[PDB]
């Protein structure tokens, strides 16, 4: 009873945009099944239950950088449904700076961290880790420090 889910993944010369799914129940980040270049998509095959969606829209030139926490939902019919639940504006500067920041959130300095390479699509390790923190401290902890970091 699998489900198939589609994430944008790609940086090109003038934007990128780079989404991730972090599993809510494995509390750390889902390996695609497949990563398309061709087009900048990741593809994702999900078990019935709930993920989380990083996003992290980037324009350059503007050193614009806007990130995204999106909650997925998945129920048994195979059914998909979405809502951001969290939405910031902010320099990209900063935001290439937080990988740096020593004391922050670790599974956000993660995801800025695994952006895609330039004209490619990132890609989730076969890990095993997963952090201390459930999903709603986890997105608290992360909220909290961008807002203190602004
Ligand atoms: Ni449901
Ligand atoms: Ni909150």
């Amino acid at each position: 009873s699998v489900v198939e889910y589609e994430v944008v993944s790609k940086n090109l010369t003038s934007k990128m945009s780079h989404e991730l799914l972090f599993s809510v129940k494995k509390r750390w980040f889902v390996k695609p099944f497949r990563h398309d270049r061709q087009l900048g998509k990741l593809h994702y095959k999900l078990l019935p239950g709930n993920y989380i969606k990083f996003g992290l829209y980037v324009l350059k030139n503007q050193d614009y950088a806007r990130f995204e926490i999106a909650w997925v939902h998945v129920d048994k019919d195979g059914k998909i449904e979405e809502r951001t639940v969290y939405s910031i504006e902010t320099y990209w500067h900063i935001f290439i700076d937080i990988e740096n920041d020593l004391n922050c959130p670790y599974v956000l300095a993660k995801f800025i961290e695994m952006r895609p390479e330039f004209h490619k699509t990132a890609w989730v390790e076969e890990s095993n880790y997963s952090i201390a923190e459930d999903d709603i401290q986890m997105v608290e902890s992360i909220k909290r420090y961008l807002e203190r970091k602004i």
